[PDB]
């Protein structure tokens, strides 16, 4: 797993030089979040484009399964496969992803690099929602030539998502410049 994917990035996400591959880490995120609104748990969806070139994707569904060793979350975050490749292979192939969860009550935290996690999954509060938050930052070592994230791109799958799914809400988000988007199609 994790270190296979690290030497040959390519076989798994695509083309690490043309942002093919770049562009795909945020789509194997936002998939991970539409299949938690398939289940009727999700109803709407949040993806940013934040200023220091990361991306960042919130739903309001269930949250990831929490407490174990390690959680069932560290489990689905760091073994390959525990068009879909996984939030574990995003995860790989950033060099910095942040993971928060809120679900049963309390807030959950963790923070990764180049897959491996700095600490086990902290509670670090309560809560009365429910949901899952992942933020990457793309690993330069891996990511080459276009390696900023391109709205226009972002803008035009997640509307053929919405499309394909009518009924959840999804918001764009850019905050290089101030732009958004909602889509929530028929
Ligand atoms: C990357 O994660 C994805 C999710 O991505 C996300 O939700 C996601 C990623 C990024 C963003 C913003 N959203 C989403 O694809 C999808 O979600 C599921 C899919 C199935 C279940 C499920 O059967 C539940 N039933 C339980 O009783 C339960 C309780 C304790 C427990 O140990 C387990 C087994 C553990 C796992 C991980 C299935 C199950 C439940 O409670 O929750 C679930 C969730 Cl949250 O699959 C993941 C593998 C967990």
């Amino acid at each position: 797993g994790l270190d296979a994917v690290r030497k040959r990035p390519g076989m798994y996400i695509g083309d690490t030089d043309d942002g093919t591959g770049l562009h795909h880490m945020v789509f194997e995120v936002v998939d991970n979040a539409i299949d938690e609104a398939l289940a009727g748990h999700c109803k709407e969806i949040i993806v940013t484009i934040h200023a220091d070139n990361s991306v960042s994707v919130q739903d309001d569904g269930r949250g990831i399964p929490t407490g174990i060793g390690v959680s069932a979350a560290e489990v689905i975050m760091t073994v390959l496969h525990a068009h879909g490749v996984g939030v574990s292979v995003v995860n790989a192939l950033s060099q910095k992803l942040e993971l928060v969860i809120q679900r049963e009550g309390k807030i959950h935290r963790q923070i990764y690099e180049h897959g491996v996690p700095q600490a086990p999954l902290a509670v670090t509060g309560e809560t009365e929602k429910t949901g899952t938050m992942v933020r990457f930052w793309p690993s330069l070592e891996t990511f080459t030539n276009v390696t900023e994230f391109e709205y226009e791109i972002l803008a035009k799958r997640l509307r053929e998502l919405s499309f394909l799914n009518s009924g959840v809400s999804i918001r764009l988000r850019d905050k290089r410049d101030g732009k958004e988007d909602h889509f929530h199609y028929e």
